[PDB]
This record gives C-alpha cells, sequence and structure tokens, in this order.
C-alpha cells in the first residue's frame, strides 16, 4: 500500500477447477451350462459370488 | 464394457481340482512267546503300547 502511494483499487476474483469423470464401465458375463448344472457334484452358486468379488 | 463399444458376451465357467489318495498302508506284527510271558520279571503289555506308538 505504501509503494502504491497510498492507493488501492479492487481486483477481479478467479477460480481453479478439476473434473471427476464417471468414465469407467466394467462388466462380468458368464454361462452356467444347464447340462453341467445337472452333472456336477454340488451347487454352482459360488461362481456368482466370485463374479461379485471380481468386480 | 466401454472399450467393447457397449457390448458384452458371456464366458464359459471353469474349475480347478486336486485328488487325495488313500495310498498308505502300514502295519505292526509281533509274537509274544508264551514261555517268555511267564518266565519274565513282570508284564509285557508295554510291547503293545510301543507298537501303537510306532504307527
Amino acid at each position: 500500500y505504501k509503494a502504491a502511494g497510498r492507493q488501492t483499487s479492487a481486483d477481479a476474483i478467479s477460480d481453479t477447477g478439476v473434473d471427476l469423470l464417471i468414465d469407467q464401465e466394467k462388466s462380468i458375463d458368464f454361462l452356467v451350462d444347464d447340462i453341467d448344472r445337472v452333472q456336477v457334484a454340488g451347487s454352482l452358486e459360488a461362481y456368482t459370488r466370485a463374479g461379485a468379488t471380481a468386480l
């Protein structure tokens, strides 16, 4: 202020910014063959849990 | 799913496995002479416990 005489004049305010993009689209897609569902020794439900864990 | 256009096609599920073999067959086989069983200073039962402990 002392170097500017004793003068002050107002400045214009300004902003920065960044973008968060919802740009990831990922999928799980698989077959439970219904011949295999009959022939296997027990339940195949575990592959649905493995798919959720993989995502 | 985004690099694939917006397409998805199903996979075959697949498994892993291991087999446990009941292939070990071990024995103990011994004689107690029935002159000795009488002539010795005490019980010979300890030889049965030795045999069980060895298996």
